[PDB]
């Protein structure tokens, strides 16, 4: 579908058996999500921002489905006060900037 | 033009009599370049990001050219660490978010 961006691009995700809103963001290379139940195991990690550096738990090989297209990666689950889906993912389900 | 995103989507601006590189982001509202030469008046202002806040200084009505095409807004110079173009700047030019 086409964007436009007067409000924030926020879309519905399925992760966990659970639903949730995340940020398209082009300018983040990680997909961030805030504090939820998710099973395995996990590596630390820490990520940077502006105003920051956090402590996060890196999951591999997840089942994300953001706008209905589904897609496998690396999820980030950490104190994000938004869900971010970042570059590892948008390049699966095929979005591109245009102006 | 299309840009995909398996690279960081890196644009040039000019602003100020001066050259440099800012990143297209939909998850940031306002425009934030990192400390730069702007003359004027402007007032004290505080933004949110991953990791934090940041005390910022806002400029109302600069000229920003964004790969050719121009713009007028509000800019925030404070310590970002890299130059963000946000919501605020994208809509003026056109940007849109398709997949
Ligand atoms: C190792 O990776 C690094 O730590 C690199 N980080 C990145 O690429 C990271 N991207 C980023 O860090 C880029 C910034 C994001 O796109 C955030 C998203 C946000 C919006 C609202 C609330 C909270 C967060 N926008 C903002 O911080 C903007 C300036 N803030 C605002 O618009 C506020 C809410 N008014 C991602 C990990 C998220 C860094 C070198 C650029």
């Amino acid at each position: 579908p086409q964007i436009t961006l007067w409000q924030r691009p926020l879309v519905t995700i399925k992760i966990g058996g659970q639903l949730k809103e995340a940020l398209l963001d082009t300018g983040a290379d990680d997909t961030v999500l805030e504090e939820m139940s998710l099973p395995g195991r996990w590596k630390p990690k820490m990520i940077g921002g502006i105003g920051g550096f956090i402590k996060v738990r890196q999951y591999d090989q997840i089942i994300i489905e953001i706008c209905g297209h589904k897609a496998i990666g690396t999820v980030l689950v950490g104190p994000t006060p938004v869900n971010i889906i970042g570059r590892n993912l948008l390049t699966q389900i095929g979005c591109t900037l245009n102006f």
